[PDB]
DNA sequence: CGCCGTGTCCCTCTCCCTATAGGTTAGACTTTAAGTCAATAC
């Protein structure tokens, strides 16, 4: 499923590259770890390939998530809780189960709020954030340069 | 059965975020004490 040269999603830090199949055995049983390697934490992880499923490392958006997570964001009628901090906690639990849809409403939701109310530094470092590994994930989707993501993204946005 | 000396030991002294209500100050308007000039008389 997940062969070596392979673009990989993982969460919660995106596309990574796959350098080996590497075969370092435990208690004598050779499992099949494989070493990944992201861009911006500069770490390196190695994950069996038997329950490398149950860590969820996934596959990037292609075009159905692209435009679904687009509709997310274009959805109307979205209310919060009264209390914020039923919201702050609803959505802090939302963006660590780490879905693009669910980032994709949290950050669009945010952006509503944003655009008039304001929110705290605190609450704005949890938008950038959630903001800073969508674009990464779409500018890994589409394969279009962070920037430029960053600008249809906010292209987007106003619709 | 009922109280008293000796010994040992412990201790002390010295050399998050939100919402409401109320008080504070800074900033400008009109008044007043203040500085000024011009002519004059002895």
């Amino acid at each position: 499923i997940f062969k070596v040269g392979d673009t990989v999603v993982y969460p919660h830090h995106g596309a990574a590259l796959v350098e080996a199949i590497e075969t370092r055995t435990i208690k004598g049983e050779q499992k099949e770890y494989l070493v990944l390697k992201v861009a911006q934490g500069d770490l390196t992880v190695r994950v069996p390939a038997e329950n490398a499923e149950y860590v969820g490392v996934r596959d990037v958006v292609g075009q159905e998530g692209l435009d679904k997570v687009f509709q997310v964001l274009r959805a109307p009628h979205t209310e919060e809780p009264t209390n914020w901090s039923r919201r702050y906690k609803a959505n802090l639990e939302k963006l660590a189960s780490g879905d693009v849809n669910k980032v994709a409403e949290v950050v669009r939701d945010l952006w509503r709020r944003d655009q008039e109310r304001g929110l705290s530094a605190g609450e704005k470092r949890m938008l950038a954030k959630a903001r800073q590994i969508l674009v990464g994930e779409l500018a890994l989707a589409e394969s279009t340069d962070d920037a430029k993501a960053e600008t249809i993204l906010d292209e987007v946005l106003a619709a």
